[PDB]
This record gives structure tokens, C-alpha cells and sequence, in this order.
């Protein structure tokens, strides 16, 4: 009604917020210890990933969160 | 696919990795700001819905993240 707008404005506001350098620095920094905890076998692979799309992950994944989907969640849609 | 694995453990980390204290207090320090973004007609409610829901915004946020879609994306999946 008016209570879904406000609330999917404000999980908008929020998802733009995250997606900051402070963010990515984070991410970036923790891409070594995200791969050594993987079965040696897959190391190769998850390096070759990650020095190909490791930087464009963050800005995916907040793309895709739907507003109306967490306020459903929240009960307000 | 391993690559698929790959990329679908790589989300999973990332969403663990940005659900902490660091990403919560921003957000909460800056609800404030984002109400006020909003017509004077709104503001009660814009408080009301930060004062009830404004902590678990990120929470559901990042439980709704689907680490095969942000791969299929990256066409690393399907």
C-alpha cells in the first residue's frame, strides 16, 4: 500500500549504501583464504575465477536483490 | 561442473563475509539520512518501519542472495 513503497525505498537506499569501496577493499582482501579452504583439487579453478570475475561478484549479487522479495519477507508486500 | 561449484562457493563466502558488524552499523547510522530523502508526508512512516525492521534489513538481504543465479550470470552455470 504505502508501507510496501517505504519499505522497498528503504531496502533500496541500503543495498546502494553496501555497494562502497569500504565493501569491495573487504572482499578483495579475503579472496586467498576463501580459496585455500577448498579441496586442492579445485584451487586452480577457484583462482582462475576469481582473476576473472572476482571483482565484478559484489555489484551481481546486489543487482539482483529484489526489493519486494525482503519487504514480502518483512511482511510489509 | 567445478567451475560452477567454484563460482556458487564463492557467493556463499562473499555473503558470509559481508554480514557483519562492520556493514551493520552503516546501515544503521545512515536510516536517518535515507528518511529524510523522503516527502514530509512519509516520515512517521519511514521511522516506524526503520524502528521496527530497520536491524533486520541485511539479515534477509543476504539470506535471499541465489549464489546459482549471480553464476548464471557469470555464465558459469546451467
Amino acid at each position: 500500500d504505502v508501507y510496501c513503497e517505504v519499505c522497498e525505498f528503504l531496502v533500496k537506499e541500503v543495498t546502494k549504501l553496501i555497494d562502497n569501496n569500504k565493501t569491495e577493499k573487504e572482499i578483495l582482501d579475503a579472496f586467498d583464504k576463501m580459496c585455500s579452504k577448498l579441496p586442492k583439487s579445485l584451487s586452480e579453478e577457484c583462482q582462475e575465477v576469481v582473476d576473472t570475475y572476482g571483482s565484478s561478484i559484489l555489484s551481481i549479487l546486489l543487482e539482483e536483490v529484489s526489493p519486494e522479495l525482503v519487504c514480502s519477507m518483512l511482511h510489509l508486500c
